């Protein structure tokens, strides 16, 4: 919606039913102490961590946990979440006040977005995961084979 | 006086399409080096983590990260995981060698068990989620209102 949201949604590849759901995920507490992303981030943290270990398990030509922890630490790293975030230019949609966006914050909004997509889609974890793979399964896969 | 190998499906309310997927989850290295639950439990960690957290987020009274976290470390602890497995008599079904099973293998088999369901199901996160909740949604909410840890 609005003169902005519609554009994040086309990059996202998903249009929301509840627009304020999307907005809450992009909004820093500095902007609204009443409706900001902290709780969605909490959810999206577990959600995304799940999406990525799934790809990790599914792929990865080595299956011992001893191999899986390292790339995993990377794939959930703030550095890698910023990488995927860049594919949506998320810095551009975040709602913030007295202060500037960060990698960390971009990292937390990213988890928040996915939690609201999950929820907005009626808590549809299979669709959400696929949305996620459409967008990022390519990088995640290139990552695993030692992609800087 | 029957149903030794399993009974566990009727507990879960789910019949596996591939039995060796359920077998794999309940199998520890000491019994089978070929297929033990190691990789599933890795998945299962992340799987059950999200089931619990999703519940936590909608049902806890305080939606602040401050209050959610200490509850969350409880609800995904081996201790509590065990209390969830006791409802499955999971120990009963584990294919483990020697005499020491322990509390770490069990919550781990608990973890690898909901990952095997996930996968057997054709990766249906939603169905697996509800299947999970039908069995423990009860105890998770409860534990939220008492608030431990
Ligand atoms: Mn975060
Ligand atoms: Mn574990």
């Amino acid at each position: 919606g609005m003169k902005m949201l519609e554009q994040l949604e086309k990059k996202l590849g998903y249009t929301f039913k509840d627009k304020s759901l999307l907005e809450k995920a992009l909004t820093h507490v500095s902007y609204s102490k009443k409706e900001h992303y902290e709780t969605l981030e909490f959810l999206g943290d577990a959600l995304v961590n799940f999406f990525i270990v799934d790809l990790l398990v599914q792929y990865s030509p080595n299956k011992r946990e001893g191999f899986l922890s390292p790339l995993k630490a990377y794939l959930i790293s703030e550095e890698f979440f910023n990488l995927l975030a860049q594919k949506l230019e998320l810095h551009k949609f975040i709602r913030i006040k007295r202060g500037k966006i960060n990698e960390t914050i971009i990292g937390d909004v990213f988890e928040a977005l996915w939690a609201a997509v999950y929820i907005d889609s009626g808590r549809d974890a299979n669709f959400t995961r696929e949305l996620f793979y459409k967008l990022f399964k390519e990088d995640i896969l290139s990552a695993i084979k030692e992609g800087r």
